[PDB]
RNA sequence: CGAUAAAGAUGAGACGCGUUUUAGAGCUAGAAAUAGCAAGUUAAAAUAAGGCUAGUCCGUUAUCAACUUGAAAAAGUGGCACCGAGUCGGUGCUU
DNA sequence: ACGTTTGTACTCCAGCGTCTCATCTTTATGCG
DNA sequence: GCTGGAGTACAAACGT
C-alpha cells in the first residue's frame, strides 16, 4: 500500500524531538516486538517521541591542553639541552647535581643521592639560602660579580632564566639603560628642536588618552613633528607620514615590528631625512615607557634591574613585615596568632603557608591597619599595592624576554673568561632562550600528526640550531596556508588560485565583457565585440585606466579604434567592475610593459602574486622574489617585496584554462575571449550541453565519492552540538521510516530554536533521490523549513501551554506541533496566521466571522476544521505515552579532576606517575568512570577464606578502559574477583536505563550512583493553567483576552490542590524521597495564603523534584530542599535491563534477575 | 552592488600564575603534654597514567541500543487494522 | 550476639589569567 | 554552575 505519513522534527542543541502524523494529523499507534529474555513479548507504542542527548563539547578546550603539552614538553626539551651543554664540566664539578634536580620530587626514602638538591651538604644549602635569599639575588650577583663562581650557580640562574623567558611580543632589542620617561620626552622635542611628562607617560591611562593629554599639555610651538613620534614612542604607531612628516606615501612607522626597520627606510626616501631623530627618540620614549612599570628602579648602578627591582620587593617587604610584626604586637595583641599563625584565614599566614592571594590578605589586612595607628605608608604601599608583596607574582607576565637576555648576556660576558666552555657555547645558550617555533611552521613532526604541515629538507632531528637548514621554511608555510584554504568545489582535488592572479582578473575583465554585447549601425545586433576587438578594448581602456571604465570610456575607446557604428552597448553597466589592478601594480612598480605583457611570462607573475598572497612576514616574501630577482633590477626587487594582497578566490587556474573540450580545445578563458560569434559567458559554459560541463560534474562525483553523513554534518559551518543534534535527527528520519514499513513520509518538517537551509538539504537529498526519465529529480518527499514563531504563536491562541518544567514530553509535543502548522499552512496558502481565529477582529472591533471549515481560495481543500481537530491534537498533547530516549554515552575526557590534592592515607588518590605512591605524594582524585560492567564472580570474603558468590556493578575508569578492553578476565582478576563468567558481563554506559516495581526507572548516571528516569504525565488543564498564572502580568494580548485569561485564573484556583496532589503521587510512585516531599507539603502548606502568580510561579519551579535526570536542589518560598541523591545502584542488580533503539520504539528488555 | 565591522568555528606558536612532593637546620622552657618566641617572599620536578609509529610527535573534539554478518567501513533483523488510555492495554485478521 | 557492611543524611569541592598569527562562514550596517 | 566523587557521623540490616 501507499501508506502516506509524514514526519515532523524539533533539532535542537540538547535534543532532538520526532513525531509521525497521518494524513488526518493523527499519531498512529503500533504494536512493536521486543526481544530479550524477559516474559513481555509484544509492547504497543506511539509514534512520537524526543532523543535527549549531552551537548556536543568544542576542540577549543583540547587544542589548548594539546598546546600545553607541547609547551611542556619543549620546556623539557630546553633543560636536556642545557644540561647536554654543561654536562662534560658538570660531571668533575659536582656530578650528579643534574641527577640530584630530578630527584628533587621524590621523598628523602626515595631520593638516591641526598635530600639536599643544589651542593649535597647542608651547611653549603643554607649559606645559599642566606646568601642568595630569592633567586634574583643569586641572579644580580652573577650578572655583576667580576670574580670566579661555582658553576651550579650559574647554571641555576640561567636555567631560570631559560625556564621563565618571557613574552615574545616586542620585536627588536630592548636596551635597558632607557627609563627616564621625562627625559625621553623632552629628549624628543629638544632633538626636533635642534633637527610632568614623567607623570603623564608612566600613567595608567590609554595610548590613545596619553597621547592626547601630551597633545593638550604640548609647550612645543610649530612642533606636528614632535607630536607624531610621540605618538610613535608612547602608541608605538606613527600615523601616516604622507601628512605627519610629507612623505611619498602614507607610512605607518609603528614600533614593535619586524617592518619597522623596512618602513623606516620607506620614509627615510620618502621624507628625506627629516624625521631620523624624530624616529630614534621614539624609539628611546618608547622603550623608556615601557619598562618603566617593569623595572621600576634606577638603573645607573646595575646592568640586570628586573633583579634589582624584585629584591627591592624582597627588601620592602622584610622592613614592612618587620614592623607590621611590632605593630600588631604592641597595640592588636589579641590578633597575631590569627595573622601570623594561622594558615586558615586570609591574614600573613595564609598569603605564604595557605592559600591567599595577594588580593584576599590586601583586603583581610586592610582594616587591621585602619584601626591602628602608625600604619600610614603601610596602608599607602596597599593602596598602590605594594605591601608586602612576593617575586613570582601574578604581574610578571610583562616582563620581556629581552631583559632576561640581557641578565643572560651578561653572566656570559662575565663568567666566560674563568669558563672557557661558555666562549664558545654563548651563542648558543642565547639560542635556546630566544628560538621560537614560528606559527607557520608548527608540529615537527616526521608524518605521525593530523595537526602538522611541516616539510623537512634532511631527515635530521630538529635542533633550535639546526632549525633554518632542516625545516623548508618556504614549503612548511606554503603548507601551512595550502592545508587551511579550501579546494575548489568543481575541482575537488586540487587547489585554488590566489584572488589577486591575473588570470582571474583577466577571466572576470573577459566574461564581462563576453556577457557585454555592442551595437551596430544598421541592424543594431547585440552579439559582442569581437576576440581581437576585445583585446583591443581591454589594451586601450582596462589596462590602461587603473580603475574601471566608464561606459563613456567604452564609447571613447570604441570611437578611437575605428570609426563606430554605433556606440551604444547592450548587456553592460555604466560602468565596467572587473580591474586590471594587479598588472597595474605591476606596470607601476615593474615599470616595463614587456614582462607584464608577454604570455611566456604569466607564469612569473602568476608565482609572484602568490607570494604576495601567501607569506605575510616579508622574510618569505624576500626569498621568494629572490629567486626572482634575475629578470629585474634591486630596487623594485625591495619595492615589490613589500607589496601585501589579501584574499582567496572561489575559482581554480583547471577550471579557467585547464580543462579543454576535446571538440574544441579551447579553455573557458579562451572561449570567453572567442566564443565564434556567441558570447557565451562562465556559467553558460558550465551548464550547458559541451563536453566542459560534463567534466565537472565527473569530477564533484567521482572526487569526495564517500561524502558519509557523519562527515557532511561534520563539515558545516555551526556549532558543534547543534551538528550533533542535526545527525541524531538523520539518524531518527531514517529509523522512523524504517517504523513504517519503509515507505517514505510524503512531508517532512524542520525548525531549529542557513543551518536550517542546510539540514533542510542533507534530509532533501536522502530522501528524495528519484530521477524520471529526463533525468528530473522528483520530490517524492517535500522537507520543510518552519520558523519557530508560528509554533508559538498557535501554541498561545490554542491555548496549547508548555511549561518546560513538568516533564520532556514537551519536546516531542513541539515536534507534533510542529508537523500539524506547517502541513496545515501548506495546504491553506500553497496577519497569516488569522486564518485560524474563528472570531477574527477588525479595525472596526468586530468579530469578522469566520467558517468552521476552512479551506484554499483557489481550489477546494480540507485545510482547517474548527472542529475535531481540537480534540485529535488535545488527545496527542494529553496522551500519556511518548517515547522520550536519554542517548547511551560512553563518557570521553579527562581522566579525573585536575587538581593535585595533597597526601592522604586513603586508597581513593590515584598515582599521578609509574612509582609515585600517593601515601607519599598525593595526586590525582575522584576518577571519571568511562562506563560500568555487571560482573557475576565469586569474592573472597571473611576470614576463613569463604568464596561469596556475589554480583556487582563495577565502574571502569576511562583511564582503566584500554587495559579493561585488552583483556577483561585478567583486569578483574587484578581488581579481585575470582572465577569470573566471561560472557555475563554487561556493558552498561552512562544512562544505562533500568526498569523497577511499580514501573520506576532509574538511568545509570556511574557505578555508585543512578538518576530518575520516570516522566510526569500531568494533564493538558494544569499545565496550560500554570501558564496563564505564571504569566499573569504578562499576557501580551487584547484587554478582553486579558481580562478572560484572569477570570479563568480566578475561577480554578483549586487547581494548585490538585497539582500537588499529583505531584505527591508521581514522587510517591517512583521519586522516593519522602523527606524532601515532606517539606515540600510543608512548605505549601505554609505558603496558601499568598497571590495566585507567585505561588503558581513556585510550583513551576517544583517540578525538578519529579524531573528526568540527576536530582537536583531547588527554592519553593525562602526554603530551599536540598537533593535526594540515589547513591547505591543495589537495586539495579535485580531489575531489568532497557536496551533501545534511537527511537526507542524497538526495545531489548533482560532480566537481570536470571542472570547469575 | 562592491566594502568594512562584529560574533563564531578550526589550527599553530608563547608567557604568567596555581597545585603537589621535596630542599631552605627552627629556638627556648617543659619529663612529656603543650606553651612562649623566631621565621615566612625562593628553587627543582610533574602538570592528564602514558603510547609506538620514538617525532623538540600522539594522548581530554567529533562517533557509540541489542541482535546477525563484515577486518573495518558497512549492510541486514522486528506483520496489519480497529476500540480504548496513567507510562500503553484489548480485540479481530494473517503470518 | 558481636562485627561488618550497607543505607541514610549532610557538607564540600571542582585549573585559571594574558598575548601573537592564520584560514573559513554567518549577520549586520550604511551606500544609493 | 552542574552533578558526580569523597569524607564523616550514625544506625539498620545482614553474616557467622
Amino acid at each position: 500500500m501507499d501508506k502516506k505519513y509524514s514526519i515532523g522534527l524539533d533539532i535542537g542543541t540538547n535534543s532532538v524531538g520526532w513525531a509521525v502524523i497521518t494524513d488526518e494529523y493523527k499519531v498512529p499507534s503500533k504494536k512493536f516486538k521486543v526481544l530479550g529474555n524477559t516474559d513481555r513479548h509484544s509492547i504497543k507504542k506511539n509514534l512520537i517521541g524526543a532523543l535527549l542527548f549531552d551537548s556536543g563539547e568544542t576542540a577549543e578546550a583540547t587544542r589548548l591542553k594539546r598546546t600545553a603539552r607541547r609547551r611542556y614538553t619543549r620546556r623539557k626539551n630546553r633543560i636536556c639541552y642545557l644540561q647536554e651543554i654543561f654536562s662534560n664540566e658538570m660531571a668533575k664539578v659536582d656530578d650528579s647535581f643534574f641527577h640530584r634536580l630530578e630527584e628533587s620530587f621524590l621523598v628523602e626514602e626515595d631520593k638516591k643521592h641526598e635530600r639536599h638538591p643544589i651542593f649535597g651538604n647542608i651547611v653549603d644549602e643554607v649559606a645559599y639560602h642566606e646568601k642568595y635569599p630569592t633567586i634574583y639575588h643569586l641572579r644580580k650577583k652573577l650578572v655583576d660579580s667580576t670574580d670566579k663562581a661555582d658553576l651550579r650557580l650559574i647554571y641555576l640562574a640561567l636555567a631560570h632564566m631559560i625556564k621563565f623567558r618571557g613574552h615574545f611580543l616586542i620585536e627588536g632589542d630592548l636596551n635597558p639603560d632607557n627609563s627616564d620617561v621625562d627625559k625621553l620626552f623632552i629628549q624628543l622635542v629638544q632633538t626636533y628642536n635642534q633637527l610632568d611628562a614623567k607623570a603623564i607617560l608612566s600613567a595608567r591611562l590609554s595610548k590613545s588618552r596619553r597621547l592626547e593629554n601630551l597633545i593638550a599639555q604640548l609647550p612645543g610651538e610649530k612642533k606636528n613633528g614632535l607630536f607624531g613620534n610621540l605618538i610613535a614612542l608612547s602608541l608605538g604607531l606613527t600615523p601616516n607620514f604622507k601628512s605627519n612628516f610629507d612623505l611619498a606615501e602614507d607610512a605607518k612607522l609603528q614600533l614593535s615590528k619586524d617592518t619597522y626597520d623596512d618602513d623606516l627606510d620607506n620614509l627615510l626616501a620618502q621624507i628625506g631625512d627629516q624625521y631620523a631623530d624624530l624616529f630614534l627618540a621614539a624609539k628611546n620614549l618608547s622603550d623608556a615607557i615601557l619598562l618603566s612599570d617593569i623595572l621600576r628602579v634606577n638603573t645607573e648602578i646595575t646592568k640586570a634591574p628586573l633583579s634589582a627591582s624584585m629584591i627591592k620587593r624582597y627588601d620592602e617587604h622584610h622592613q614592612d613585615l618587620t614592623l607590621l610584626k611590632a605593630l600588631v604586637r604592641q597595640q592588636l595583641p589579641e590578633k597575631y596568632k590569627e595573622i601570623f599563625f594561622d594558615q586558615s584565614k586570609n591574614g600573613y599566614a595564609g598569603y605564604i603557608d595557605g592559600g591567599a592571594s595577594q588580593e584576599e590578605f590586601y583586603k583581610f589586612i586592610k582594616p587591621i591597619l585602619e584601626k591602628m595607628d602608625g600604619t600610614e605608608e603601610l596602608l599607602v604601599k596597599l593602596n598602590r599595592e605594594d605591601l608586602l608583596r612576593k617575586q613570582r607574582t601574578f604581574d610578571n607576565g610583562s616582563i620581556p624576554h629581552q631583559i632576561h637576555l640581557g641578565e643572560l648576556h651578561a653572566i656570559l660576558r662575565r663568567q666566560e673568561d674563568f669558563y672557557p666552555f661558555l666562549k664558545d657555547n654563548r651563542e648558543k645558550i642565547e639560542k635556546i632562550l630566544t628560538f621560537r617555533i614560528p606559527y607557520y611552521v608548527g608540529p615537527l613532526a616526521r608524518g605521525n600528526s593530523r595537526f602538522a604541515w611541516m616539510t623537512r629538507k634532511s631527515e635530521e632531528t630538529i635542533t633550535p640550531w639546526n632549525f633554518e637548514e632542516v625545516v623548508d621554511k618556504g614549503a612548511s608555510a606554503q603548507s601551512f596556508i595550502e592545508r587551511m584554504t579550501n579546494f575548489d568545489k568543481n575541482l575537488p582535488n586540487e587547489k585554488v588560485l590566489p584572488k589577486h592572479s591575473l588570470l582571474y582578473e583577466y577571466f572576470t575583465v573577459y566574461n564581462e565583457l563576453t556577457k557585454v554585447k555592442y551595437v551596430t549601425e544598421g541592424m543594431r545586433k547585440p552579439a559582442f565585440l569581437s576576440g581581437e576587438q576585445k583585446k583591443a578594448i581591454v589594451d586601450l581602456l582596462f589596462k590602461t585606466n587603473r580603475k574601471v571604465t566608464v561606459k563613456q570610456l567604452k564609447e571613447d575607446y570604441f570611437k578611437k579604434i575605428e570609426c563606430f557604428d554605433s556606440v551604444e552597448i547592450s548587456g553592460v553597466e555604466d560602468r565596467f567592475n572587473a580591474s586590471l589592478g594587479t598588472y597595474h601594480d605591476l606596470l607601476k612598480i615593474i615599470k616595463d610593459k614587456d614582462f607584464l605583457d608577454n604570455e611566456e611570462n604569466e607564469d612569473i607573475l602568476e608565482d609572484i602574486v602568490l607570494t604576495l598572497t601567501l607569506f605575510e612576514d616579508r622574510e618569505m616574501i624576500e626569498e621568494r622574489l629572490k629567486t626572482y630577482a634575475h629578470l629585474f633590477d634591486d630596487k623594485v626587487m625591495k619595492q615589490l617585496k613589500r607589496r601585501r594582497y589579501t584574499g582567496w578566490g572561489r575559482l581554480s587556474r583547471k577550471l579557467i584554462n585547464g580543462i579543454r573540450d576535446k571538440q574544441s580545445g579551447k579553455t573557458i578563458l579562451d572561449f570567453l575571449k572567442s566564443d565564434g560569434f556567441a558570447n557565451r559567458n562562465f556559467m553558460q559554459l558550465i551548464h550547458d550541453d559541451s563536453l566542459t560541463f560534463k567534466e565537472d560534474i565527473q569530477k564533484a562525483q567521482v572526487s569526495g565519492q564517500g561524502d558519509s553523513l557523519h562527515e557532511h554534518i561534520a563539515n558545516l559551518a555551526g556549532s558543534p552540538a547543534i551538528k550533533k543534534g542535526i545527525l541524531q535527527t538523520v539518524k531518527v528520519v531514517d529509523e522512523l521510516v524504517k517504523v513504517m514499513g519503509r515507505h517514505k513520509p510524503e512531508n517532512i518538517v524542520i525548525e531549529m530554536a542557513q543551518i536550517t537551509k542546510h539540514v533542510a538539504q542533507i534530509l532533501d537529498s536522502r530522501m528524495n533521490t528519484k530521477y524520471d526519465e529526463n533525468d528530473k529529480l522528483i520530490r517524492e518527499v517535500k522537507v520543510i523549513t518552519l520558523k519557530s514563531k508560528l509554533v508559538s504563536d498557535f501554541r498561545k491562541d490554542f491555548q496549547f501551554y508548555k511549561v518546560r518544567e513538568i516533564n520532556n514530553y514537551h519536546h516531542a509535543h513541539d515536534a507534533y506541533l510542529n508537523a500539524v502548522v506547517g502541513t496545515a499552512l501548506i495546504k491553506k496558502y500553497p496577519n497569516i496566521m488569522n486564518f485560524f481565529k474563528t472570531e477574527i477582529t477588525l479595525a472596526n472591533g468586530e468579530i469578522r466571522k469566520r467558517p468552521l471549515i476552512e479551506t484554499n481560495g483557489e481550489t477546494g481543500e480540507i485545510v482547517w476544521d474548527k472542529g475535531r481537530d481540537f480534540a485529535t491534537v488535545r488527545k496527542v498533547l494529553s496522551m500519556p505515552q511518548v517515547n522520550i530516549v536519554k542517548k547511551t554515552e560512553v563518557q570521553t575526557g579527562g581522566f579525573s579532576k585536575e587538581s593535585i590534592l595533597p597526601k592522604r592515607n586513603s586508597d581513593k588518590l590515584i598515582a599521578r606517575k609509574k612509582d609515585w605512591d600517593p601515601k607519599k605524594y598525593g595526586g590525582f582524585d575522584s576518577p571519571t568512570v568511562a562506563y560500568s560492567v555487571l560482573v557475576v564472580a565469586k569474592v573472597e570474603k571473611g576470614k576463613s577464606k569463604k568464596l561469596k558468590s556475589v554480583k556487582e556493578l563495577l565502574g571502569i575508569t576511562i583511564m582503566e578502559r584500554s587495559s579493561f578492553e585488552k583483556n577483561p578476565i585478567d583486569f578483574l582478576e587484578a581488581k579481585g574477583y575470582k572465577e569470573v563468567k566471561k560472557d555475563l558481563i554487561i556493558k552498561l554506559p552512562k544512562y544505562s536505563l533500568f526498569e523497577l516495581e511499580n514501573g520506576r526507572k532509574r538511568m545509570l548516571a556511574s557505578a555508585g550512583e543512578l538518576q530518575k528516569g520516570n516522566e510526569l504525565a500531568l494533564p493538558s488543564k494544569y499545565v496550560n493553567f500554570l501558564y496563564l498564572a505564571s504569566h499573569y502580568e504578562k499576557l501580551k494580548g487584547s484587554p478582553e483576552d486579558n481580562e478572560q485569561k484572569q477570570l479563568f485564573v480566578e475561577q480554578h484556583k483549586h487547581y494548585l490542590d490538585e497539582i500537588i496532589e499529583q505531584i505527591s503521587e508521581f514522587s510517591k510512585r517512583v521519586i522516593l524521597a519522602d523527606a524532601n516531599l515532606d517539606k515540600v507539603l510543608s512548605a505549601y502548606n505554609k505558603h496558601r495564603d499568598k497571590p495566585i502568580r507567585e505561588q503558581a510561579e513556585n510550583i513551576i519551579h517544583l517540578f525538578t523534584l519529579t524531573n528526568l535526570g540527576a536530582p537536583a536542589a531547588f527554592k519553593y518560598f525562602d526554603t530551599t530542599i536540598d537533593r535526594k541523591r540515589y547513591t547505591s545502584t543495589k537495586e539495579v542488580l535485580d531489575a531489568t535491563l532497557i536496551h533501545q533503539s534511537i527511537t526507542g520504539l524497538y526495545e531489548t528488555r533482560i532480566d537481570l534477575s536470571q542472570l547469575g
